[PDB]
């Protein structure tokens, strides 16, 4: 009925930040190539504040050269004695967040790791100190090459943790100077860390944020009794739709509220990355399409707004927050200044289910909600009124609330599925660019011949390695292909997917069904190598294992092989063709209704072979293993 808002028996828990992540895996794969001013666009709806998602904190995947969900993401060090700072698109992405806010929260967690870490085994435990090296020298890096102070290094994510490992990682941290970084563990559930704080006085020394994921906005006993900051370090992963942003506005409220989480991170920032890969469309807004330039400013960017815009890191929670009578929350929370900012949500259950947990049905209806300011709150007159309807109306500034009757109460209206922003706050501002260009679908005739001396990124845009990795390559050695595409990984990561076998990146449109692809290809390993071109490939991500499609193979035996599966279980066609390693062939591979055709330069190698109809999927190019080779002239012409 009535709900008192008071600072006067003292605050809740400081607050920390919204944010969200980038990586885990290659979600924000497509947005370095969008032209501009779109690039730049996006950013702002993301980064810049009081525009849009505003956001507080930034946090990216480590990269580890394994597939981590929708993609793999390069590492600092492929090999021994290997180090490059410039390689991928996260470095970049924490410099742009950067320049539009500066104090910007960065985090870097790992989700998979280079194989020779793990001295022959995959297991990234076998020398902690060499593990921990590792992930310092990408802190350190950050400094270094890019300006970047890392706030928060965590442990390996949703995989178990080493207490010593985490001791080991504390002591090298501070070693090298990088005293101000924290820890965040374990990137998983409650257990086993919030027990192990608490039964072990070094180890609650060096960690200083218990980080849980998906926790349906409740904590546990052992996580309140260690006395630690609590943060939901992942959460979301439901579609951008209004159900999804209905979802993230309730549990931006609740985390708190039920669980004392003073932080939530969203996974993903951004869904740039195909949308039929591994959870589509799972991120705060959607720029998938740099070929048009096309992006959607979706739902969670305001839902984001009411809190982000409203709130900074270092505000604390008012110890007067809680449920309504009639169903939804509200939290409150001020700066010490004498600002006050009050957050309500009415989200229905049918229109915030997050993937994760499913929550029980409970019942929402129309209700008044009187709201009472004691303490020091009392002295505020005026209050402006931000408002937003899922569904559509968002971030909608409403008319000023005046409280001038000296009562220091107010009363709302609550309809489902609303939710209010009430603040001192005169900053805010529903950011608008015009809008971007209509949806396209991939272009139906593309190639890269890859020729780019001062490449901006380490990659060529729109291929998305799905296992492996693969890079621009300068061979000046060579004038027909000085400049090629190069599947640089020569053993398996430590695996956090079950990555494929054989390396394979994707590209185009998961519609196309007739098509063309052509590649100059070269096997660098004598006798054993293998490489292939491929098309209606089906399945990528934490999927990957399982993508069918057609698959031409040459091997540098002297053979061939046409298959259905990347695993090359099933065989459509196979037999012998005039190839060896350390030479350059063109290959073509034709599929059109229920049959194929491959060429080996320019010449008939199979024809009119029966391939499973219909079926449909993005073209690709993989090597045999981990291991060496290159591409050149990559051309495809697709029917969708
Ligand atoms: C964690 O938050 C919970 C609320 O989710 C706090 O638990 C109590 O909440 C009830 C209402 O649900 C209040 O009446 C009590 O005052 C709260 N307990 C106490 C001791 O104040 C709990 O306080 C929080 N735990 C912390 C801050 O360690
Ligand atoms: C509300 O928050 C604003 C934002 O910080 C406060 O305004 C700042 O106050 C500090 C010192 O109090 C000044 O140094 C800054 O220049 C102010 N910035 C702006 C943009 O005003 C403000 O004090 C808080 N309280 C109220 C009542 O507005
Ligand atoms: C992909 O190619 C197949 C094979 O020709 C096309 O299927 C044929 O389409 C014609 C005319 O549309 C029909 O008369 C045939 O009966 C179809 N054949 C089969 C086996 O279905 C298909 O339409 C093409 N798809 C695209 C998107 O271009
Ligand atoms: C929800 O609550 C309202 C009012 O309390 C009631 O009229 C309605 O029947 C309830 N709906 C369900 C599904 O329980
Ligand atoms: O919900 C999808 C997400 O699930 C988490 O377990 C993981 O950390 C993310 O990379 C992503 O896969
Ligand atoms: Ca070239």
């Amino acid at each position: 009925g009535a709900y008192v808002l008071d600072d006067s028996d003292g605050l809740g828990r400081e607050f920390d930040g919204i944010g969200a992540v980038s990586g885990g895996g290659a979600t924000s794969r497509l947005l370095v190539n969008y032209p501009e001013p779109y690039r730049s666009e996006i950013l702002d709806y993301l980064f810049k504040p009081n525009f849009g998602a505003s956001l507080h904190i930034l946090k990216v995947e480590i990269g580890g050269d394994g597939q981590t969900t929708d993609g793999t993401e390069p590492s600092h060090m492929h090999y021994e004695l290997d180090e490059n700072y410039f390689r991928g698109y996260e470095w970049w992405l924490m410099k742009e967040a950067k320049k539009r806010n500066p104090d910007i929260i960065l985090m870097g967690l790992p989700w998979s790791f280079p194989g020779w870490l793990g001295k022959g085994f995959s297991w990234p435990y076998v020398n902690l100190q060499l593990t921990a090296y590792y992930v310092v020298r990408w802190i350190l890096g950050a400094k270094h090459y890019h300006d970047l102070d890392i706030d928060y290094i965590g442990i390996w994510n949703e995989r178990p943790f080493d207490a010593n490992y985490i001791k080991e990682l504390r002591k090298m941290l501070d070693y090298q100077g990088l005293q101000r970084v924290r820890i965040i563990a374990s990137d998983n559930l409650w257990e086993p860390i919030s027990s192990s704080l608490l039964l072990d006085q070094e180890l609650w020394k060096v960690v200083d944020v218990i980080g849980a994921h998906y926790p349906g906005t409740y904590t546990v006993w052992n996580a309140k009794m260690s006395g630690k900051k609590l943060w939901s370090s992942e959460d979301f992963s439901t579609i951008n739709s209004n159900v999804g942003a209905g979802c993230w506005s309730r549990i931006l409220n609740q985390n708190y509220i039920n669980g004392n989480m003073t932080s939530t991170i969203a996974w993903n920032l951004v869904a740039s990355y195909y949308e039929e890969l591994p959870y589509g469309r799972s991120g705060l807004m959607t720029a998938q399409e740099p070929w048009s330039g096309h992006y959607v400013v979706a739902s969670p960017i305001w839902v984001s707004a009411h809190t982000t815009q409203f709130t900074q890191p270092g505000w604390y929670y008012l110890k007067t927050v809680g449920h309504l009578e009639k169903g939804g929350s509200y939290v409150a929370l001020t700066d010490g200044l004498g600002n006050l900012t009050i957050i309500i949500e009415t989200m229905s259950h049918q229109h915030s289910m997050c993937i994760r947990p499913y929550l029980p049905y409970y019942n929402v209806s129309h209700q008044l909600a009187t709201f009472t300011l004691k303490g020091s709150l009392r002295e505020i007159q005026e209050l402006q009124v931000w408002y937003t309807k899922l569904g559509r109306l968002h971030f909608k500034q409403l008319d000023t609330l005046w409280l001038l009757d000296g009562s220091g109460s107010f009363t709302l209206e609550l309809e489902e599925d609303e939710i209010f922003t009430l603040t001192t706050l005169t900053t805010g501002r529903k950011g608008s660019y015009p809008p971007p260009p209509s949806s396209k679908p991939f272009p139906t005739n593309y190639k890269d011949d890859f020729n780019v001396e001062y490449p901006l990124f380490s990659e060529a845009p729109n291929f998305a390695d799905q296992t492996g990795v693969f890079e621009y390559y300068m061979n000046n050695e060579d004038r027909e292909h000085r400049f090629t595409l190069r599947q640089v990984l020569n053993q398996r990561p430590i695996t956090w997917a079950a990555d494929a076998s054989s390396t394979i990146s994707v590209i185009g449109d998961h519609h196309w069904t007739n098509m063309t692809v052509q590649c100059d290809v070269y096997i660098e390993t004598p006798r054993s190598g293998g490489v292939f071109i491929a098309g209606r490939v089906n399945k990528g991500g934490i999927l990957i294992r399982s993508a069918t499609g057609v698959f031409f193979w040459i091997f540098a035996n002297g053979s061939y092989r046409v298959t259905a599966d990347l695993g090359g279980w099933i065989t459509y066609a196979s037999g012998h063709a005039d190839v060896t390693a350390k030479r350059w062939y063109t290959l073509t591979l034709g599929i059109k209704g229920y049959f194929a055709f491959g060429m080996l330069n320019g010449t008939i190698l199979w024809k009119n072979v029966r391939v499973k109809y219909p079926g449909h999927g993005w073209a690709a190019i993989g090597t045999h293993t981990f291991e060496f080779a290159q591409f050149d002239n990559f051309r495809v012409e697709a029917a969708r």
